[PDB]
DNA sequence: TGTACTAGTTAACTAGTAC
DNA sequence: TGTACTAGTTAACTAGTAC
């Protein structure tokens, strides 16, 4: 349950980040808290979710576009199935235009 | 460039996209479900540990070996924290001391 | 004391296959 | 066609050492 404790501290980080966006110090905050590799992997996961939601490529086509492993697409697929409907509709609105 | 340098710049842009989608998520109260979708459980937990280290290194009331023992961490993680703080803008450091320190 | 180093551990990754 | 699987690699981690 060292885990339960690390969970309450994660929530604290979410809160700090919220306050950083409000003061224009999100970038520097993220550069301190994440590693280069982690930032690159997050950039990728956003491309994956956006193209799954657009639905114009098969998952095989998408992994070849990205140079990703098919399991990584699958992770994106499975994570979208677990997300609340309101989030998925919100992403389709924002990612697929208008914003 | 027609090479390496340019490739780095693109990865950069894809990351800024994540930063902008999260901002928009906070404005709509969808930040939590968004971060549960975009990170893994092991990733959230690590972040939690990194914020505790930054806070305690700011505080300056515990030695580094003391911090490591408290958290069940390797001293090299504490070092990463220390070197990162050293590379941060002064402005960020001032704000963190301001928010975490007292408030916490 | 702070911080550079060595080792093995762990989980997200790319590459490819089974239905 | 999507998705559950098998491999090996990568990088942040814990544990421990040398100045
Ligand atoms: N919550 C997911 C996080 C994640 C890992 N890889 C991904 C691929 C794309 C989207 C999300 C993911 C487990
Ligand atoms: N920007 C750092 C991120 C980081 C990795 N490990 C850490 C430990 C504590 C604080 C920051 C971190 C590289």
């Amino acid at each position: 349950a060292m885990a339960e404790e690390r969970h309450q501290e994660w929530l604290r980080f979410v809160d700090l980040l919220k306050n950083a966006y409000q003061n224009d110090l999100h970038l520097p905050l993220l550069n301190l808290m994440l590693t280069p590799d982690e930032r690159e992997a997050l950039g990728t996961r956003v491309r994956i979710v956006e193209e799954l939601l657009r639905g114009e490529m098969s998952q095989r086509e998408l992994k070849n576009e990205l140079g990703a492993g098919i399991a990584t697409i699958t992770r994106g697929s499975n994570s979208l199935k677990a997300a609340p409907v309101e989030l998925r509709q919100w992403l389709e609105e924002v990612l697929l235009k208008s914003d």
